[PDB]
Parts: C-alpha cells; structure tokens; sequence
C-alpha cells in the first residue's frame, strides 16, 4: 500500500502523519458523546480530518449482531478497536465515544494501536454516578433500576476506572469547552494538532 | 456530529465531498490487489485521501474470528461493507479487494451505501478461472487442487459472476494501465474525480 508518510501529504492540508485514535472512556451519560462531536468540531474548525465512531453508527451497523453480556462488551470493543486503527492508520483522527467499560478490552485496544506505531490517548471521561444518574440522558438508567436491564454500567456491572489515562475530564465540575481543550491540549503536545 | 459537507472541505485540498466505496470483486487472482493498489496510487497521487480494505487489513484482525463457510463469508462480507461505509461517510474514497462470491452480500453492501446517500461502484475482476489458475499468484490454487484448503471458490465453492456491475475489467485481455483507466473514467464520470 501507500505509505503513512505518502497519506500524511494527501490527508488534510497542514501536511504530517497525523492519524491516531482518542479513545474516550466513562459511564453511561458521563459526557462521552457531548466531548466526542465538540472535539470533532474543533478538529474540522482547524482543517485536521477526523471522524468519530460511536454507538449510533456502530452498535446498529457493525456491531448490531452484538448485546451487552462480558463477552459481547468485549466483542464490540474489539472490532471498534480494529476498525479505529484502520482510521487512525488511514492519517485520520479517530475519536471513540464507548463506555469500554473493562480496563483488560482498553488496555488491548491500546495494544492493537501501539503494535502498529499509532498514538492511542485514552481519556478517561469521569463524572459520578449519580450525576450521570441524574441526567438520566436516555432513561436507561430509570429502567435499569426497574429491573428492565441487567448487566447495566454502574448498577449491576462494573465500571472500572481508567488507573493511568491520558487525560481526565472532571464534567462535572468544568464546561465542555475545558474538557475539549484538555484534549486539544495533550494533542499540542503530540504535534497532531498545530498551536 | 460535524455535517458531510462541512468534512468534505478539510479531508483534502481537492474541495468538495468525495466518499464513496470502489468495490472489487472476482476471482482469487483475477486481479483485484494489483487494481486496488494502481487505483489508490491514482488518488493518492492527484491528492484525493483514499484507503484500501483487504485481506491483510481485515481477516487477520476485524474478521479474525471469520472463516469460509458461506455464512462466514456472509458476515466477513457484512462487516466489511459497514466498514467501508464509513470510511466513504468520512470523506475517503474506500477501495476493497474481497473476492466477495455472493451476488446477495455485494448487493446488501451497495444498499448499506445507497441508503445513507454514499456511492457504491461495484467493480466486476473478470478473468477465466485457468487464468487466474495459472497466475496462482500466492500459491492457493495448488494448495486447493490438493484439498489443503476447502470451499476455495471457483474450485468447490461457486463464484456468481456480477449481473450488472459498474465496470467489468478482462484482466486477461488489457493491461492494468486501461483497467485502472475504466475505473477513473467511471470515477470522473461520478463527480469523484475532476476531469
Ligand atoms: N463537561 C461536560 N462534558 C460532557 N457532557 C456534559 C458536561 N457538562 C454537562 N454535560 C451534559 O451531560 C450529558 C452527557 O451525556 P452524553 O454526552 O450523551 O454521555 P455519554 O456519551 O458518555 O453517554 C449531556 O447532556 C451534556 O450536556
Ligand atoms: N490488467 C490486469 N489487472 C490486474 N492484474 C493483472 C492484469 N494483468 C496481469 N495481471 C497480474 O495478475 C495478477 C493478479 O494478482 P492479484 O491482483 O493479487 O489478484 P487478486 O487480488 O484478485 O487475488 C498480478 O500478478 C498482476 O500483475
Ligand atoms: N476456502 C477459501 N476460499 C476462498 N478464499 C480463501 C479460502 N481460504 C483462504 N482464503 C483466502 O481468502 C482470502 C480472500 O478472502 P475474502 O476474505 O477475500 O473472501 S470472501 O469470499 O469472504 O470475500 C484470500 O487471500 C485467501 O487466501
Ligand atoms: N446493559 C447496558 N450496559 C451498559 N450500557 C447499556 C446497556 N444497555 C444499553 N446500554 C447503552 O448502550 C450504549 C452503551 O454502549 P457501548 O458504549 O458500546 O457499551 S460498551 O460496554 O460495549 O463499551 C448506551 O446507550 C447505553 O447506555
């Protein structure tokens, strides 16, 4: 194929080898989603090509053969993995708005991504659970507590907190545009992004 | 998220929103790798950001868990198709090299990018199986012939010819050199690629 360093003239015009994945992480209703198209906005504001893979586009797409039992989480997270790659490999910015609510299934999508020489900065997106409980975005929380849905993030299946992220985005206690620029910031500092 | 004509401008300096999907189908060893390869040269070349979907991409990662009986193909096929929607919904021209035997999955493929409004070219790599046999490019044919390798298709399992694909290439009867050609002269002709 063409080389990474042939895509890093013809993707976007700044010019470099620019692809990697920010693979946010957090609860459901934590702010994943919010941060993902606010950082998607400020990447195309400043000419830099990415896309954002998210429930919406895969759960019902790639992944809609794929519930919700540890072994299907691990699943999903797996082919989203791969799949992220394939962008940040084609000089894109990938950036991945799931739960992934296992470190194991993080730490393996980091692994796919250091193997091949991409940048995987994996942001850990922490709000607590009852703040995420009280946005109550979709309502799954209301129904998880009405026994309607088992094996629920947070409720009755664990969660466990990123122990060595890139970033933290504290969102409850700072505004979207903060948490974006603690991103954009860590970027800067990786020369995929221009001051 | 951002919209696709707002991401159309920033992925390259050519302006305006070129995703789609050049879908190659054919025989092993009728040509689509040499094709796919040509083509994204072509692209990368006039500055057009392209990424290609094959076997060394794909069945070793993403499709690891995949084999070849025919619904293994099926849902190699399926996933490959969303994947490749969504590289065409970021901008990318999307090349894929599957020999892809089913007239059924490449059709759910087109329809996975005609309902989200994307282009699908399907693209038929038509040589005659003792020629594609007589390349055994890989060293597959041999193996099969001697019943290594099973269900290998155009021996023990069918191939269906494309009914109506965009552009048929006799790869036995010209030179990569015009079979690229009818694919950019039909890439021109869908406001893909300048004239
Ligand atoms: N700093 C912040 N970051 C992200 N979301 C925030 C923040 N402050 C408030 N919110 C609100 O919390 C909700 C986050 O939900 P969502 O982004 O859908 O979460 P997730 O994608 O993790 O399920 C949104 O309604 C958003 O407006
Ligand atoms: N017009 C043509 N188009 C494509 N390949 C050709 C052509 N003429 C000769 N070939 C040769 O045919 C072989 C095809 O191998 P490959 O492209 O890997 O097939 P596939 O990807 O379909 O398995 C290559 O060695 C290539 O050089
Ligand atoms: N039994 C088989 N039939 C066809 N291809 C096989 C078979 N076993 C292994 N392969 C291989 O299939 C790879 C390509 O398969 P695709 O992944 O292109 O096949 S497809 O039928 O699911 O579209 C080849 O590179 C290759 O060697
Ligand atoms: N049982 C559940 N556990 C966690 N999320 C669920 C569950 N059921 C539905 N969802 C949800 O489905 C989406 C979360 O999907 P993912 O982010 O893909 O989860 S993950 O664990 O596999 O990484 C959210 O809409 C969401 O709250």
């Amino acid at each position: 194929h063409v080389s990474r360093n042939k895509r890093g003239q013809v993707v976007g015009t700044r010019g470099g080898f620019r692809g990697c994945t920010v693979w946010l992480t957090g609860l459901s209703g934590a702010g994943k989603t919010t941060i993902s198209f606010a950082l998607e906005e400020y990447l195309v504001s400043h000419a830099i090509p990415c896309y954002s893979l998210d429930g919406d586009n895969v759960r019902h797409g790639l992944n809609r053969n794929l519930g919700f039992s540890p072994g299907d989480r691990e699943e999903n997270i797996r082919r989203i993995a791969e799949v992220a790659k394939l962008f940040a490999d084609a000089g894109l910015v990938c950036i991945t708005s799931f739960i992934s609510p296992f470190a194991k299934d993080r730490e393996n999508a980091r692994k796919i991504h250091e193997s091949a020489g991409l940048p995987f900065f994996e942001i850990f997106v922490d709000a607590p659970l009852n703040i995420c409980e009280s946005r109550d975005v979709k309502g799954l929380y209301k129904r998880a507590r009405a026994g309607e849905i088992k094996g629920f993030t947070g409720i009755d299946s664990d969660y466990e907190k990123p122990e060595t992220p890139e970033r933290v985005l504290k969102t409850n206690l700072s505004t979207v545009s903060d948490c974006v620029h603690q991103v954009v910031e860590l970027l800067q500092e990786q020369n995929i992004v221009p001051y």
